[PDB]
């Protein structure tokens, strides 16, 4: 489980038939690089130590996509994931239609420890071009999951059950541009400081926010979207969200001359 609070028992068993899937990070092309603090370089190469994927690790797809029924299976390991020093994210934007217009959904991820309402637990979810961001003492569900708002589901939302609002760190929205195919994002931990990068545009990712949390996080999980839609015998779309390891790595980084990261090398 996640959390550990029952917030329903409609429609759960215990169905085995999910595998991650799998993909190769490549940095030739600047993917899982970040712009460095305030700092503008020109038309040059910097060798520069950061937080950083490895190389030719792999990215494992999180995302899980339900219908009714909900697996206990997806609610464990290898799911429920380590966190260490962070993970950087490859997102995909699943653009949906209803009457000719656009609608953006992607799954929600969770950071934290114990997910108990005395501890803090970090929640990032999109709603339709703003990313919501928060980080309070959330009462998490045991089987935690999201749905198609554009879509509808055949379950109502479910991965908090707080009835008055919960003690918050951090509470803030951010816009994305809802007609990018990809967002990349990093998540980090250093010194009991949490630190968010993301991009919706290109590849390499920007600062959005750090916060103060004192003590250290332990997992991640990304939680499941329900939807009557996002299936091959209704559009052929998918949930895709890539995540790999980070670590304290030394890149060389190339700029160009307007100051854009077109590529960069694990030296290791
Ligand atoms: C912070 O987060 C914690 C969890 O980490 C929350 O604590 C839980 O709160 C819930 C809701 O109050 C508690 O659930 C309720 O427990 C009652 C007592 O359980 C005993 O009695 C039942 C029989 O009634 C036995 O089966 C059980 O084994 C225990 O011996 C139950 O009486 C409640 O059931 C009633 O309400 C539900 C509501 O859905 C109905 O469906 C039932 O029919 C029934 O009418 C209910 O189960 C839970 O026990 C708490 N857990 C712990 C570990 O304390 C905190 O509430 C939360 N704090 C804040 C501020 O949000
Ligand atoms: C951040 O964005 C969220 C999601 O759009 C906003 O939450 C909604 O706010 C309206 C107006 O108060 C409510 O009617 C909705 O019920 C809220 N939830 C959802 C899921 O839409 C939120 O107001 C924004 N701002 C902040 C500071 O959180
Ligand atoms: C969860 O809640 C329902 C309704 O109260 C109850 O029937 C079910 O037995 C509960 N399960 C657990 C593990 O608490
Ligand atoms: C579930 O999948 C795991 C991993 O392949 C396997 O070890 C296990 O035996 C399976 N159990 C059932 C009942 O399918
Ligand atoms: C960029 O750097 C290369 C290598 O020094 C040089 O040949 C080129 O003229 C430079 N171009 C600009 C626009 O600075
Ligand atoms: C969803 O919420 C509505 C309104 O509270 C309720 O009528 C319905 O029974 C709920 N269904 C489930 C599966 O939770
Ligand atoms: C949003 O993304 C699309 C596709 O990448 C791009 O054509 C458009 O210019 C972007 N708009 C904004 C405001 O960033
Ligand atoms: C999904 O793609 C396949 C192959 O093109 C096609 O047979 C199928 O009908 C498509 N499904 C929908 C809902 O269009």
């Amino acid at each position: 489980v996640i959390g550990d609070f029952n917030c329903t028992n409609f429609a759960i068993n215990d169905l085995n038939t999910t595998v991650i899937s799998e993909y190769v990070v490549d940095v030739s092309y600047g993917l899982g690089t970040y712009y460095i603090l305030d700092r503008v370089y020109l038309n040059t190469t910097i060798l520069f130590t950061g937080y950083f994927p490895k190389s030719g690790a792999n990215f494992r797809d999180l995302s899980l996509k339900g219908t009714t029924y909900l697996s206990t299976l997806w609610y464990q390991k290898p799911f429920l994931s380590d966190f260490n020093n962070g993970i950087f994210s490859r997102v995909k934007n699943t653009k949906l239609y209803v009457n000719k217009t656009l609608y953006s959904e992607f799954s929600t991820i969770v950071i934290g420890s114990v997910f108990i309402n005395n501890s803090y637990t970090i929640v990032v979810q999109p709603h339709n071009g703003v990313l919501e961001i928060t980080a309070c003492q959330y009462t998490m569900c045991e089987y935690p999951h999201t749905i198609c708002k554009s879509k509808g589901s055949s379950r109502n939302e479910s991965w908090h059950f707080d009835k008055s609002e919960p003690l918050c760190l951090f509470k803030k929205n951010f816009t994305y541009n809802v007609s990018t195919d990809w967002l990349y994002f990093h998540f980090y931990q250093e010194r009991g400081t949490f630190y968010a990068y993301y991009a919706d545009s290109g590849m390499p990712t920007t600062f959005l926010f750090s916060l103060y949390l004192g003590t250290l996080l332990s997992h991640y999980y990304v939680l499941p979207l329900t939807c009557n839609a996002i299936s091959s015998n209704t559009d052929n779309e998918t949930l895709q969200y890539w995540v790999t390891p980070l670590s304290k790595r030394q890149y060389l980084l190339k700029f160009d001359n307007r100051g854009v990261i077109t590529n960069a090398v694990d030296c290791s």
